């Protein structure tokens, strides 16, 4: 499913988003658009073998199970395929899990690279929410 930034601001907000971890709402609309454009089916692979997956780039290295990954854990405790439906409940839970891991919302790079520092708050403008 390809959201729309509105539309997926207010489904990030009812899976309870907002300020979690301290992060206001712009910070993830911001950083799902630079990780998938917003689609939830987007898949990367990466030099080391793992892939990335869903509407936050959620790796396989550590956070999903997608069989293909050597030494790789699964601490969302979830099939990476499950990290591409259009019901973002998934992606959203295990991206709680990632957010809380210590280094904050630096575990995604496009975040920290695109987003960081920036007006976020512009992501989330205009909508209804
Ligand atoms: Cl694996
Ligand atoms: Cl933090
Ligand atoms: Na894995």
């Amino acid at each position: 499913k390809v959201f729309g930034r509105c539309e997926l601001a207010a489904a990030m907000k009812r899976h309870g988003l907002d300020n979690y971890r301290g992060y206001s709402l712009g910070n993830w609309v911001c950083a799902a658009k630079f990780e998938s454009n917003f689609n939830t089916q987007a898949t990367n692979r990466n030099t080391d073998g793992s892939t990335d997956y869903g509407i936050l780039q959620i790796n396989s290295r550590w956070w999903c199970n997608d069989g293909r990954t050597p030494g790789s854990r699964n601490l969302c405790n979830i099939p990476c395929s499950a990290l591409l439906s259009s019901d973002i409940t998934a992606s959203v839970n295990c991206a709680k899990k990632i957010v809380s891991d210590g280094n904050g919302m630096n575990a995604w790079v496009a975040w920290r690279n695109r987003c960081k520092g920036t007006d976020v708050q512009a992501w989330i403008r205009g909508c209804r929410l």
